C-alpha cells in the first residue's frame, strides 16, 4: 500500500455551536477516499486584519484564534475537527475572513499504507461561506521552482502557506522580533545585505541564484487576487528586509519616517515594480533582438569541418554580421568529435575566438552572403574511433557589448570579459557534420533538459559569461529533437564539446558531463536538491551506457590521467570510493567488471564488462533500488 498524493479540502465550516465544527476530505491521486489517516491537524485557525486597520499603509495580517488535533475519523474519507480552546485571546470577528492551515504528517495507516505529507489553507467568510476578501499574495508552487517539493523548506512544513500562517505580525510582536514577520524574513534569508540566525549566516548562495529577481516568487495570477502587493504595499517592516542600512525612525539613508503612512505616495507601484525588474527586463530584451542559425561540412579530403554563422533578427531574417560586427563582443566556435562519447578531449578539441571586441580573427572571414566562416585546424580524427566518430558536432557561443539595455560598440580591442555589466551573452548554437556524408549522430538529450536548470538559473541563464567565455545561453536554437508532446528538447549535449570523456582542463575535476553537474550541484546545490535526481531529470537513459567509453575520474600523482569504466564512474561522483559514502570496495567494483581509477586503456577494455545493472535498477523516483 502506497498513496502517492493525499489531497485535503475543507468541506464544511459550521458555527452552529460558537466555535466552529470543520470538515476536511482526504482523496488519493485516484480520487479515493482516504480512511484512517492519525495525524491529521488544523495547524493554524486565523482571521484576516485588512489591509490599513492597524495603521494607514500597513499590511493586513492574520490574527490567531488556535489549533486542534481533536477530530472524528467518519470512516468515509472525511474528518470533522473540534477545538478544545477555540479563540483564547477573545479577538474572533465573524466580520472577518476565517482562515484554515490544515495538515497531515507522512506516515503510514494502519493497514501500513504508506501516506505522503499534505498541507493546505482554506479561507471562509465568518460563518463558513465563500470569503468576502483575500490576502493571497504567492502560492507555494514557486518554492517548489528551487525547493524540493514534498520537504520541509528549513523546517515545520513544506508549503508556504504554513509558514505564512505561523510566521505571522502577531507571533513577531509577540516575541519582538520584527525580522521572524514572514513578508520580512523571506526576503532576508534569500539576500546578502544581513546575515540571519544566531549563526549570522550570509545568504551568499541564495543571492546568488535569487539575485533579488521579485518574479521568481511575485507572479500574476487571476488565482491570487493580491499578487500586486509586492508593488503596491512598500511598508518599513517589509523593505528594510534587504534595504539594511535605512534608519526610518533617525532618518538617516532616507527622510524621517515615523509610520507608513506616505510611502505608498512617493513609492508608486509602477515604479517600485519597474526598477527592481528592469535590468533583467533590458538583458532578456537585449538576448532576444538576433539569434544565428549555424551550419557546419566536412570536406571528404582535408577532413576538416567548414562552421557558417548566419545572424537572424527577432522575426528570422538574415543580417549580414558586417552590420553588427562592430558590437560583437566575442564569438566562439568548439569542435569536438562523436557526440556520443567525445574522442579529441579538452586538449585537442578545436575552439576559437572568431570574433574578439569587433575584430575577425585572421582564421574567420564574411563572405559576400554576411555568413562568418571559419574552418577547423586541429585533427578532428574523423572515423577513427567508430560510427560515431563519423559526426562533427561544433558549439558557438557569442556575446554583445551593451550598456543600460542597448548594444553598443566595443570601443576597447583589450576588453577582458571579467565586467558582466559590459555586456550580453546571446543564444548559443550547435552544428553537425559527418565525414561520410550521411546522416549525423546526435547525443540522447532525453533524460536531461535546460528546463529543469532554468527552474533554479533562469531561461536567460549566460552559463561561463566572465574572463574565459562569451556567456552560453541555451535555446531552441539547438534543439534537434521533441517530447512525446511535440515540445522543443533544450539539451546539454552541445556542453560535451568541452566536458569531454577525457575531462576539462586538468585530469582531477571530474570535468566529463556525466561527472560536472552531479559533482558541482551535490557539493553547493545539496540543500536544494540533496538526493533528488528529479530536480534536474525526467528519466535515465541507461542504454546511452552502450555508447560510452573510459570516463576520467582522477589525476595520477604526475598529473596525467586516471579513467573508470562509465557507469562506476557515473555513480561513483557521489559515492567516492573508500568514504562513507560507497560500501563496495575498489575490490568489490572490479570483481563487478569495473575499472576503478586505472589506465585509459584498461577502462575502456571493460566499459562494456560492468554487471552494475543486474542488481541495480535505477529509476528518477529511487535511484537507490536494487537486488
Ligand atoms: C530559486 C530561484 C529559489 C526560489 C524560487 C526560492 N528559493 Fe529559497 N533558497 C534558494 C537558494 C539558492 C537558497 C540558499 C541555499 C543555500 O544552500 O544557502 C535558499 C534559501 C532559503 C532559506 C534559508 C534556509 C535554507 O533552506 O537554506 C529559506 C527558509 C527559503 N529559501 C525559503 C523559500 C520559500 C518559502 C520560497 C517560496 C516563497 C523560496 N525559498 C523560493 C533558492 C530559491
Ligand atoms: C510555527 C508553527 C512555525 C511554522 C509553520 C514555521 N515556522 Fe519558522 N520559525 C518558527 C519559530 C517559533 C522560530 C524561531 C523564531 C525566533 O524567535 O527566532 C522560527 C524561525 C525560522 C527562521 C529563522 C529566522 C531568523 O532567525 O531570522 C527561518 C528561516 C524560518 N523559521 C523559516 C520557515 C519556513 C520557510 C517555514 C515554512 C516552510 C516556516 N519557518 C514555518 C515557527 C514556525
Ligand atoms: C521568494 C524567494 C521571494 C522573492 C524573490 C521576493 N519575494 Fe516578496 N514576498 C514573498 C513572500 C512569500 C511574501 C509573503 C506573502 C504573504 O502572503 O504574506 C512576500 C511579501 C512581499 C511584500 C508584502 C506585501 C504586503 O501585503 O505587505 C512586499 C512589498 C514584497 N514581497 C516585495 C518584494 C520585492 C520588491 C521583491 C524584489 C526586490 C520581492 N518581494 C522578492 C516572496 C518573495
Ligand atoms: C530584496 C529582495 C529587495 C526588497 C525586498 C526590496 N528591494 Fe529595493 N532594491 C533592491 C535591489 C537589488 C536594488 C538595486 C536595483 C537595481 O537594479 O539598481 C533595489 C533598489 C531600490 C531603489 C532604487 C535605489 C535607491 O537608491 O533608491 C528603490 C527606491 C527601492 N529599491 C525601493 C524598495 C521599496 C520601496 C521596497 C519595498 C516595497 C523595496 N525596495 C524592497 C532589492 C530589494
Ligand atoms: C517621498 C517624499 C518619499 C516618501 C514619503 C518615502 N520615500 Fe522612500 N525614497 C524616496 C526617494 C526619492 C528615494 C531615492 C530614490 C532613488 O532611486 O534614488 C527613496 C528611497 C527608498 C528606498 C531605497 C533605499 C536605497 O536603495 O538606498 C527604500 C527601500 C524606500 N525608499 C522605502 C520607503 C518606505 C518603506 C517608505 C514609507 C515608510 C518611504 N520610502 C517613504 C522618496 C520617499
Ligand atoms: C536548483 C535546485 C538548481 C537546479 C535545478 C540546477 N542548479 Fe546549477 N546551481 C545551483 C546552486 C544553488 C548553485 C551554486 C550557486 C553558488 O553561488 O554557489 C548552482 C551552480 C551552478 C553553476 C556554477 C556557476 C554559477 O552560476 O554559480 C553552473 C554552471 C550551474 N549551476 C549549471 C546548472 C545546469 C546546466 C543545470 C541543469 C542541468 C543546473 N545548474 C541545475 C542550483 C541549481
Ligand atoms: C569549453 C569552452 C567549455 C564549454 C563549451 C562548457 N564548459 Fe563548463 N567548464 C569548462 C571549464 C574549463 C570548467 C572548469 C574546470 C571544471 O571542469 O570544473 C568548466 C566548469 C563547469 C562547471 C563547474 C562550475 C563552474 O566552474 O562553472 C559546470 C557545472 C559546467 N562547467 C557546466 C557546463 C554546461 C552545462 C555547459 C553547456 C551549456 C558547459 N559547461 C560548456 C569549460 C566549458
Ligand atoms: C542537475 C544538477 C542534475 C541532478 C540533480 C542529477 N543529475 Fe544526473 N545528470 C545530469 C547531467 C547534465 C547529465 C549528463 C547527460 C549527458 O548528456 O551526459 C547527467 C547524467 C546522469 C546519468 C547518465 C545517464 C543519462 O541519463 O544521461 C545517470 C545515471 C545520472 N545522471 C544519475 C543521476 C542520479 C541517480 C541522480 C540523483 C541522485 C542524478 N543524476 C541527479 C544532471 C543532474
Ligand atoms: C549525486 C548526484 C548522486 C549520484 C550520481 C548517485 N547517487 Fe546514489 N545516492 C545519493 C545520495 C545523496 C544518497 C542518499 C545518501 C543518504 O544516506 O542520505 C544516495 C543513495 C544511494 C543508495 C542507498 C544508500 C546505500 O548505502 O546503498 C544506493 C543503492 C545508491 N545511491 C546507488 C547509486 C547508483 C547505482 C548510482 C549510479 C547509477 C548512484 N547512486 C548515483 C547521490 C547520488
Ligand atoms: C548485486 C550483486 C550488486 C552488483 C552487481 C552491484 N551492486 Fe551496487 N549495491 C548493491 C547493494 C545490495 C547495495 C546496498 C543497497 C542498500 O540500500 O543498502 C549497493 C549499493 C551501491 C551504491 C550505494 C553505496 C552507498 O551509498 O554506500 C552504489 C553507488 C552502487 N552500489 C554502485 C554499483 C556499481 C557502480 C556497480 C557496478 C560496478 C555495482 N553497484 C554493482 C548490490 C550490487
Ligand atoms: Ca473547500
Ligand atoms: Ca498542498
Ligand atoms: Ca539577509
Ligand atoms: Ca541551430
Ligand atoms: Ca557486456
Amino acid at each position: 500500500g502506497s498513496i502517492q498524493t493525499l489531497n485535503l479540502d475543507i468541506t464544511k465550516v459550521s458555527y452552529e455551536n460558537g466555535a466552529p465544527m470543520v470538515t476536511v476530505f482526504a482523496t488519493n491521486e485516484a480520487d479515493m477516499p482516504v480512511i484512517g489517516l492519525a495525524n491529521l491537524e488544523i495547524k493554524k485557525a486565523l482571521q484576516l486584519i485588512p489591509e490599513g486597520a492597524t495603521g494607514p499603509g500597513n499590511s493586513a495580517n492574520w490574527q490567531g484564534l488556535g489549533s486542534s488535533k481533536s477530530y472524528v475519523d467518519n470512516k468515509n474519507g472525511s474528518y470533522t475537527f473540534k477545538f478544545d480552546a477555540f479563540d483564547s485571546n477573545k479577538v474572533f470577528n465573524a466580520q472577518l475572513t476565517q482562515r484554515f492551515n490544515v495538515v497531515s504528517a507522512a506516515g503510514k495507516l494502519a493497514d501500513g499504507t504508506t501516506v505522503p505529507v499534505a498541507e493546505m489553507v482554506e479561507d471562509f467568510d465568518g460563518q463558513g461561506n465563500a470569503p468576502q476578501y483575500t490576502k493571497n499574495i504567492v502560492s507555494h508552487e514557486v518554492c517548489a521552482s528551487c525547493h524540493v517539493e514534498g520537504e520541509k523548506i528549513y523546517h515545520q512544513a513544506t508549503e508556504v502557506e504554513t509558514c505564512i500562517s505561523c510566521h505571522t505580525q502577531e507571533f513577531a510582536d509577540g516575541r519582538g522580533k520584527p525580522h521572524v514577520a514572514f513578508s520580512h524574513l523571506i526576503h532576508n534569508v534569500h539576500n546578502a545585505n544581513k546575515a540571519w540566525g544566531k549563526d549570522n549566516k550570509i545568504p551568499t548562495v541564495a543571492q546568488n541564484i535569487v539575485q533579488d529577481n521579485c518574479q521568481v516568487c511575485h507572479v500574476e495570477s487571476d488565482m491570487l487576487t493580491e499578487a500586486k502587493n509586492w508593488s503596491r504595499i512598500p511598508t518599513m517592516e517589509v523593505c528594510s528586509s534587504c534595504h539594511v542600512d535605512i534608519d526610518f525612525a533617525a532618518g538617516k539613508g532616507h527622510s524621517q519616517q515615523l509610520d507608513n503612512s506616505n510611502c505608498i505616495a512617493c513609492h508608486n507601484s509602477d515604479w517600485t515594480a519597474e526598477l527592481h525588474t528592469a535590468k533583467t527586463t533590458a538583458t532578456k530584451n537585449l538576448i532576444n533582438q538576433y539569434g544565428i542559425e549555424t551550419t557546419s561540412t566536412i570536406n571528404t579530403e582535408t577532413k576538416a569541418a567548414t562552421i557558417s554563422v548566419q545572424v537572424v533578427d527577432a522575426n528570422g531574417t538574415a543580417v549580414d554580421l558586417k552590420t553588427i560586427l562592430p558590437k560583437v563582443q566575442r564569438l566562439e566556435i568548439i569542435t569536438n568529435v562523436g557526440p556520443n562519447n567525445a574522442t579529441l578531449g579538452y586538449s585537442g578539441k578545436d575552439s576559437i575566438f572568431a570574433i574578439k571586441n569587433g575584430a575577425l580573427d585572421p582564421k574567420a572571414t564574411i563572405n559576400d552572403a554576411g555568413k562568418l566562416v571559419y574552418t577547423t585546424t586541429k585533427d578532428l580524427k574523423l572515423g577513427q574511433n567508430g560510427a560515431d566518430s563519423d559526426t562533427a558536432f561544433s558549439f558557438v557561443g557569442w556575446s554583445m557589448c551593451s550598456s543600460e539595455g542597448k548594444f553598443v560598440d566595443a570601443a576597447d580591442p583589450a576588453f577582458d570579459g571579467v565586467d558582466v555589466t559590459k555586456y550580453t551573452g546571446m543564444k548559443a548554437d550547435l552544428a553537425f557534420a559527418t565525414l561520410s556524408g550521411k546522416a549525423p549522430s546526435t547525443r540522447h538529450v532525453d533524460s536531461v533538459n535546460m528546463t529543469a536548470c532554468a527552474n533554479c538559473h533562469t531561461a536567460e541563464f549566460e552559463i561561463h559569461k566572465g574572463k574565459q567565455h562569451a556567456g552560453f545561453v541555451m535555446t531552441e536554437q539547438l534543439s534537434h529533437t521533441q517530447d512525446a508532446n511535440g515540445k522543443a528538447i533544450v539539451g546539454l549535449d552541445a556542453c560535451v564539446t568541452c566536458h569531454t570523456p577525457d575531462g576539462t582542463y586538468s585530469f582531477a575535476n571530474r570535468g566529463a558531463l556525466e561527472l560536472k553537474l552531479h559533482k558541482k550541484h551535490v557539493e553547493d546545490a545539496y540543500g536544494l536538491i540533496g538526493g533528488n535526481c528529479a530536480s534536474c531529470h525526467s528519466d535515465f537513459n541507461l542504454e546511452s551506457f552502450k555508447k560510452k567509453g573510459a570516463l576520467n575520474t582522477a589525476a595520477a600523482a604526475d598529473k596525467t590521467g586516471l579513467y573508470s569504466t562509465p557507469i562506476t564512474a557515473t555513480c561513483t561522483t557521489c559515492h567516492t570510493v573508500g568514504s562513507q559514502y560507497m560500501v563496495h570496495t575498489k575490490e568489490t567494483l572490479e570483481s563487478f567488471g569495473a575499472v576503478v581509477d586505472g589506465t585509459k586503456d584498461d577502462a575502456t577494455s571493460a566499459a562494456q564488462s560492468e554487471t552494475c545493472f543486474y542488481c541495480h535498477t535505477p529509476t528518477v523516483a529511487d535511484h537507490t533500488k536494487v537486488k
